[PDB]
């Protein structure tokens, strides 16, 4: 049940937005994140994509 | 074309939210405002309601 590329990338983007806008609702936070991720190119998402692949390998190996 | 009670009340509530959350989109800003206003009771909206009535009078008198 590891995080996918988006979750991996969002984890940091979320804190930066939430630890700055106490009034910014979570639902909207998720919506902004959803769209910013979409606007990104593969070249910009690549590292988050590789990290999700790394995490998936460890899970499938049962976390040695 | 004077502001109604909501606009009158929002004018201040908007600046306080926008001059604090550069990342908070306008569409969402309007949505939050729309709902907070709704949650308010007449007793809390009264002064903004009176101001809108004052403004309407001046307009109907053609702004003397
Ligand atoms: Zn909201
Ligand atoms: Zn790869
Ligand atoms: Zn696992
Ligand atoms: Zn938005
Ligand atoms: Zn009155
Ligand atoms: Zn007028």
């Amino acid at each position: 049940r590891p995080m996918n590329a988006f979750m991996v990338w969002a984890k940091d983007e979320r804190k930066r937005l939430a630890q700055q806008n106490p009034d910014l609702h979570n639902a909207e936070l998720s919506k902004m994140l959803g769209k910013s991720w979409k606007a990104l190119t593969l070249a910009e998402k690549r590292p988050f994509v590789e990290e999700a692949e790394r995490l998936r390998v460890q899970h499938m190996q049962d976390h040695p």
